């Protein structure tokens, strides 16, 4: 399935090159620009655990998720991954716990030492 593919075929997008965040582009976005620190970013996403459980989805809420890029409002892998995305891009991320919730997890939804899969669609961003 998709998590397998990004695990096996994804690009390491970390600056450390520690394979902690892997990415594949599912839909190529529009224009070369990518969001920058402080930008208000609007996305749709779905997140799955390594047992296939879908732990969250913005689509299921009929409204996007909004955050300010690069400010630590989200897990590290999102600040890193979303910074790579073009407007309209759909990407998959496969994230080791060091770039997500670590050994603590985030109860009740995210267990300890959880590798996370996301599909993210970047709808828009603005300074
Ligand atoms: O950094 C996050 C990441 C990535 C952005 C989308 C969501 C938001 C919105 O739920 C939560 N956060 C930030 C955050 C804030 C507070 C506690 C834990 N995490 N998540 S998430 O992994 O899908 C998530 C979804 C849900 Cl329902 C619960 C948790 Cl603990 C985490």
């Amino acid at each position: 399935g998709a998590p397998a593919t990004v695990t096996e075929q994804g690009e390491d997008i970390t600056s450390k090159k520690d394979r902690g965040v892997l990415k594949i582009v599912k839909r190529v976005g529009n224009g070369e620009e990518t969001p920058m620190i402080g930008d208000k970013v609007y996305v749709h996403y779905k997140g799955k655990l390594s047992n296939s459980k879908k732990f969250d989805s913005s689509h299921d809420r009929n409204e996007p998720f909004v955050f300010s890029l690069g400010k630590g409002q989200v897990i590290k892998a999102w600040d890193i991954g979303v910074a790579t995305m073009k407007k309209g891009e759909i990407a998959h991320l496969l994230i080791k716990p060091e770039y997500a919730y670590g050994s603590a997890g985030s109860l009740p939804k995210i267990p300890s030492n959880a590798t996370l899969f996301f599909e993210i669609e970047l709808l828009d961003f603005k300074g």
